[PDB]
């Protein structure tokens, strides 16, 4: 047999197997492994049970069913107890509307089942339906094992209950001994010798009280502790053979302790807590001690987990906290990760590294880091880690834990370098991931990380702009002597230097031991009066470190490279306007190539000098060259040198000459233009430096709009009115140029209105004709419909002087609005990757650089990393002081979310419930009145 | 009686004992009468969809349009 | 069932749950109200 009905029967025998069952309903059309099971025994009558009982079933036991798994284990015929816990599943399945669609094995024999459709013998896979002492089965239970041998199943259940009770609970096999447990509602003579065996394999049954033939026959021995049980055994049983049903009483009583009696009218809401109580009762020396914790975690129900430790004789020790943050680790379940740091673990005997390879022995198989582990037993960490908060964050940010990482960051020490990191990692670890589906959220939590420590940092910035300078510029002894700047830097993290706090700080770095509130003139004033650098001028925090730290500061190498630039672009235009004559090159000439070589020294500086890519110090050059030329400024940097190059090269050849000076005017353009690439670490005109790219998708629009309009505007004009010199550069001419140089007001009318023209007799081809005066608007043009030529002029001033030039500006003032936040958030970020290009860059400008490359070579035959040294017991003064304000904000943080309405919401509705969880208590009361 | 909060609990309690033909009856009143919050709880109760959707029942869902519809005259038309 | 979580989980049927769970307290608790006619007999 197979499925069919959605459940998942089939018949076997009694002899079959423990393991193959479990396993076929486990990884072959899995449910899950359950956190217990509630194994039901002991029929009816025939009639309804009891309505306590109906509602023990009700909303007692599969209430405990979807809190925890929790499959029920129950016959699966519609007259046992099976229609009775039936009647609760299908119950609770429509009273509570949300649910989990609680799992039921209904497992009975196959001699039994009346209409057996007898599922498809070949392989059983018919989704084949049911016609709904020959009972029939269910249509509520997610399986039923059928039992082909009602007395062959009962040897089963027993064979594979003990098999549960063997398989352990937890990610990856280890944790708990799952907890099996045989619910006694009341039976027969054969449910009293059902549940010796369960004793025998060690089933810890929850008899209930006040049930009936086999239930209270124990239950009144079981409170029969330290001739009369003659007497009370026959109240419930009128059938013979007495003797035996005495005997075996005190058998099962032997063991009198893997066995408990839920009281009656004392539990209902309480029975999750009193499965709970029988099962340490059943593990109280030698059964992998359950430790009452352990288990709550294993279940996934947090109300159990606090209350048992809050309340019930708190004498939690050591090791009865440390297996249980193990289960609350492997098991995923950060909330209570949270409850068992908050009353303390060691943390120092707990992540002994045993078990932080037992954390990650539980990665899943199929996952980009359990074979990324294997493939290595961001690539330097699969170097660094291999099988007290630092390494638990490092922990659940490589497996994507959410919550956990979350609240790891919460627990540690640096806590803006540690989120920093984190966002480091998870853009870095989503490139090495195969599959997009998970990199959505591994890229969601760096967001969240990038939330933190903006928000984390704002309050350690407005408290002292100091202490908080120092918090980024301290050397992070992670990752190799880091910089929360350099770590901001590779995780690009845009929101980091987007905020106030490290644009502030960015200045002060930009004007290194210069006092960043100072003018930019006065700096004006002081680069060409370097005498005037030690006046009541700039003033800044050994003369020779005051003189270092004005020409080493990124805003004086700055001006230095933009006034030696500016003396290039100068020196430039004077060779090219007054000193390129076709002689060889004069004395203003060869200082311009010696000029450009060493703009091509400091260009190459930057190619074998040069994270969202590569790591720091590849040295490998098809890394180190290949992203150099992906720079955009690169790009115009060495297309500005190598037409230099050429415009040299042709320039000296002799033949070459004017085409040499033709490649150096616009070499010219391409050196001007790199002007623009220059002040954009300017902050007042930067930003609108890199508006002006995000403008060309408009302008090429237009661009292409025009140039069909033109070309439908100059070829019917030319078609028109047509010239006789109508050579191929002419008729290109008056086809794009002069069309074009309309929309900027030269309207030749002259040239194309024959009403403003003399001389109407220019041609003997037939037809009238028409002199144009201008030089190359044909000999004569016609005059056959010129009032079409100057309607159609019309119509092109319409579209393209009005319409297109004005609907140009509707597109560049709306991607303006667009772009305006986002291209300055980028330029932020952009920011400081030019502050450390400048303070890398040595302090001599580019023609006097090679000052500083004959004094870097003369290093090499002789043989920014931005960071401020301070002593170590100022740099924990540092930390001591920020974590602080990390525990200040996140319990304002806290205070806000438990303030928040939607919070009260929350908490208001769980208080009525807890009153009408309290006043149905009251209700019994008219009860305990009408038995008064 | 298009009241919910009965119907809800005479099929959640109540000796809950109810066959075939008591729900199958129950949801086309459910259907004909328009009350869609009645036939997510029978639904959701199960019902068969394959012994349900005779069609007769379907013909007899479409017999209760409207007369003054854009339907019935449209099927009138179209018959 | 996403969408029925977030609706269930929203501010407006809270509110709606919570306000029915006030008239379930309003409608048992007046059964504890003459629980007075059930003593002034006794
Ligand atoms: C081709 C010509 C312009 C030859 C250059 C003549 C130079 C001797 C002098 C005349 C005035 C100088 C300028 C005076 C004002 C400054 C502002 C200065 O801006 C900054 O460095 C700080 C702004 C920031 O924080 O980014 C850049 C250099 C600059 C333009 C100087 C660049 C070189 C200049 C043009
Ligand atoms: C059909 C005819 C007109 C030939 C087409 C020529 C244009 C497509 C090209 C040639 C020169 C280009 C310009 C050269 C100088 C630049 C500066 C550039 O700004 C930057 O480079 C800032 C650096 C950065 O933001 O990364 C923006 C585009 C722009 C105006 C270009 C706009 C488009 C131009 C006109
Ligand atoms: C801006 C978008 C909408 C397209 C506009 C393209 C024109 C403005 C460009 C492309 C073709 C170019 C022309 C190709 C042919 C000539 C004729 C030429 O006149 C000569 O005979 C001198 C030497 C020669 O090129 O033959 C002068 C340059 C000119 C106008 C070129 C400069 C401007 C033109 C018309
Ligand atoms: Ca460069």
């Amino acid at each position: 047999t197979g499925a069919g009905r959605h459940s998942n029967f089939l018949r076997l025998s009694d002899r079959t197997d423990p393991a193959a069952v479990y396993s076929l309903v486990t990884r072959t059309w899995g449910f899950r492994a359950p956190n217990l099971v509630v194994s039901v025994l002991g029929g009816s009558g025939g009639p309804v049970l009891q309505t306590w009982l109906q509602d023990l079933l009700r909303r007692g036991l599969v209430r405990a069913a979807q809190s925890t798994g929790a499959w029920i284990v129950t016959g699966g015929l519609h007259t046992g107890i099976g229609r009775h816990v039936g009647v609760a599943v299908r119950d609770h399945q429509m009273a509570s509307t949300g649910g989990t669609k609680v799992v039921a094995m209904g497992v009975a024999p196959w001699g039994v089942v009346r209409n057996r459709d007898t599922l498809i013998n070949p392989k059983g896979s018919f989704p084949a339906r049911y016609r709904w002492v020959q009972f029939p089965l269910d249509y509520n239970y997610s399986a039923f094992f059928l039992v082909d041998d009602l007395g062959g199943e009962n040897r089963f259940r027993l064979r594979l209950e003990s098999y549960i009770s063997q398989q352990k609970t937890g990610v990856g096999g280890t944790g708990i001994d799952i907890p099996v447990l045989l619910l006694l509602i009341d039976g027969d003579e054969k449910m009293l010798t059902r549940i010796e065996n369960a004793t025998q394999a060690q089933l810890p049954c929850l008899l209930v009280a006040g049930s009936g033939g086999a239930a209270d026959c124990l239950a009144e021995t079981l409170e029969d502790t330290l001739g009369e049980a003659r007497d009370r055994i026959r109240r419930f049983f009128p059938k013979g053979d007495l003797e035996v049903l005495q005997a075996q009483v005190e058998r099962i009583m032997t063991r009198k302790e893997l066995l408990t009696v839920y009281s009656s009218e004392d539990g209902s809401e309480e029975f999750e807590t009193i499965v709970l109580k029988a099962l340490v009762k059943a593990c109280g020396e030698a059964s992998a001690y359950l430790d009452e914790l352990r288990l709550a975690v294993a279940w996934n129900r947090v109300d159990i987990a606090q209350s048992e430790l809050f309340r019930g004789d708190i004498q939690w020790r050591s090791f009865h906290l440390e297996a249980s943050l193990m289960d609350a680790l492997l098991n995923d379940r950060p909330e209570f990760v949270r409850l068992l740091i908050s009353h303390g673990l060691s943390l120092g005997h707990f992540l002994t590294p045993m078990r932080l390879a037992q954390l990650y022995s539980a990665a899943p198989s199929n996952s980009l880091i359990r074979n990324l582990l294997d493939q290595a037993s961001v690539g330097h960490v699969l170097r660094m880690l291999l099988g007290p908060w630092s390494d638990l964050l490092l922990w659940a940010l490589l497996l994507n834990r959410a919550q956990m990482a979350m609240y790891f960051w919460e627990m540690g020490s640096n806590a803006v370098s540690s989120a920093l990191g984190a966002c480091l990692l998870l853009r870095v670890m989503a490139r090495l991931e195969p599959d997009a589906e998970e990199a959505a959220r591994r890229k969601d939590l760096a967001f969240k990380f990038e939330g933190m420590g903006v928000d984390l940092f704002g309050e350690c910035y407005r408290s002292s702009e100091v202490r908080a300078a120092r918090l980024l510029l301290r050397r992070c002894p992670l990752w190799g002597d880091a910089t929360c700047l350099q770590l901001a830097m590779q995780a690009d993290a845009r929101a980091f230097f987007a905020q106030d706090g490290v644009q502030s700080l960015l200045t002060q770095k930009w004007w290194g031991d210069m006092a960043s509130t100072t003018p930019i003139w006065a700096l004006v004033l002081a680069f060409f009066c370097p005498p005037l650098i030690y006046t009541r001028l700039i003033t800044f925090r050994r003369c020779l470190r005051r003189w270092f730290h004005f020409w080493g500061a990124p805003v004086t190498i700055f001006m230095g490279n933009v006034v030696s630039y500016l003396l290039f672009l100068l020196l430039f235009s004077r060779v090219l306007l007054v000193d390129f004559q076709p002689a060889p090159p004069g004395s203003l000439e060869l200082l311009l190539y010696f000029w450009a070589f060493t703009l091509l020294c400091e260009e190459l500086r930057q190619g074998l000098s040069g994270s969202g890519g590569p790591g720091p110090g590849h040295a490998s050059l098809s890394q180190r060259l290949r992203l150099y030329l992906a720079d955009s400024w690169n790009q115009c940097d060495l297309v500005a040198l190598t037409c230099f190059l050429l415009g040299v090269g042709c320039r000296l050849t002799p033949g070459l000459y004017h085409l040499g000076r033709t490649v150096l005017c616009i070499d010219f353009m391409v050196f001007t233009v790199r002007l623009l690439h220059i002040f954009t670490v300017n902050k007042q005109l930067g930003p609108k430096i890199v508006i002006v790219s995000k403008m060309m998708k408009d302008v090429f629009f237009f661009l292409f709009f025009l140039g069909v309009w033109l070309v439908a505007y100059g070829v019917a004009t030319e078609g028109l009115l047509r010239p006789r010199d109508s050579d191929f550069p002419s008729i290109l001419r008056r086809v794009f140029y002069r069309p074009y140089l309309q929309i900027f007001g030269q309207i030749p009318q002259e040239d194309m209105d024959v009403a403003l023209m003399e001389h109407s007799n220019c041609s003997s081809e037939p037809g009238f004709w028409a002199h144009p005066p201008g030089a190359q608007a044909g000999t004569c043009v016609s005059q056959y419909a010129n009032w079409l030529v100057v309607l159609l002029l019309v119509i092109f001033l319409l579209v393209a002087n009005i319409l297109l030039v004005n609907l140009l500006i509707a597109m560049f003032s709306y991607t303006f609005g667009k772009v305006q936040g986002n291209s300055d958030l980028y330029w932020k970020a952009q920011r400081y990757r030019l502050i450390r290009e400048f303070h890398s860059r040595p302090a001599l400008a580019p023609p006097f650089i090679v000052i500083s490359h004959l004094r870097l070579l003369l290093r090499q035959l002789c043989r920014e990393h931005f960071r401020v040294y301070l002593s170590k017991e100022a740099e924990r003064k540092l930390l001591t002081w920020e974590s602080v304000h990390k525990e200040n904000f996140l319990l304002a943080r806290a205070r806000d979310k438990r303030e928040s309405d939607s919070e009260r919401l929350k908490r208001t509705s769980q208080k009525v419930d807890l009153a009408l969880k309290q006043l149905g208590h009251i209700r019994e009361y008219e009860q305990r009145l009408k038995v008064l």
